[PDB]
């Protein structure tokens, strides 16, 4: 419970730099037109949104289980860092521009 509690934590901090990043592209978009780079960097975000959404509802099955397997919540763990890695990675590519 208590590294489910501070997975649950980690995600809701992605979702919410996700959204942000959402609102950057997209003024980037005004500001420069739509550059090619501008497209692979929406195409990226839009991606790791979707396997964002993909390991809530694992969060939520770990959550419902009385007895959570240790490996499942390994994986969340080590696909949530992943993820952190990849935003971060895109923030700096979008700040860059």
């Amino acid at each position: 419970h208590m590294m489910l509690a501070a997975l649950k934590e980690k995600n809701a901090a992605l979702k919410e730099k996700n959204a942000a990043l959402k609102y950057k592209l997209a003024a980037l978009k005004e500001k420069l037109g739509l550059t090619p780079e501008l497209a692979a960097l929406e195409k990226e975000l839009a991606a790791t949104e979707k396997e964002l959404a993909a390991t809530e509802w694992e969060l939520a099955a770990l959550e419902a289980d009385p007895n959570p397997d240790p490996a499942k919540l390994a994986a969340l763990e080590k696909k949530t860092a992943a993820l952190e890695k990849k935003t971060a990675a895109l923030e700096y590519k979008l700040a860059a521009l």
